[PDB]
């Protein structure tokens, strides 16, 4: 049979686990930034 | 026809490596906030 | 039904998420650096 | 087949990427689960 | 319009960008294994 059509399915499956990725990795530079800034601001340091 | 099943099994193996790289991510990202919280409530900071 | 402007489109989306991941990747590098960097001069330690 | 051995070439260099992004950011969240622990278990704090 | 020439250049596209992530991923291990062992050596804790 013609599997282009399930070819398809497999790219649209790895853009949507992509964008999952994309979203996760945003949400932690902004808890690494976060982290930063508190350390920088740590009295004991 | 034409290299259809290798292209779609390099495909699926793609897909199935970026769902572990998502999960990793995700709970990467959940230690990354518990070293966060951790260090916000140093009192050596 | 040709799929192959569907394809495209996919391949296009990947690589477009693709340059979002690596400019975040690449923030977040510089975030670390700046924290190890600024762990390394710690005074309690 | 015109340009699907290309294609399919192009393919597994990207499956052969993933499976050492994967490697790294497997060692990677071990790293950060070290650090975790022993900020979450540092007697400063 | 053939579209194959345009989807070879989007793959080859991927893996010139999977070996940036790959890159910047290896340098990142490193820097975070340099903060696990500073951490470490830190007598505060
Ligand atoms: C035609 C085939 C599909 C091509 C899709 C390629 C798959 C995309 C790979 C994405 C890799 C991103 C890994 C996450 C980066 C690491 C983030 C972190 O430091 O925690």
């Amino acid at each position: 049979m013609d599997l282009a059509p399930q070819m398809l399915r497999e790219l649209q499956e790895t853009n949507a686990a992509l964008q999952d990725v994309r979203e996760l990795l945003r949400q932690q530079v902004k808890e690494i930034t976060f982290l930063k800034n508190t350390v920088m601001e740590c009295d004991a340091c």
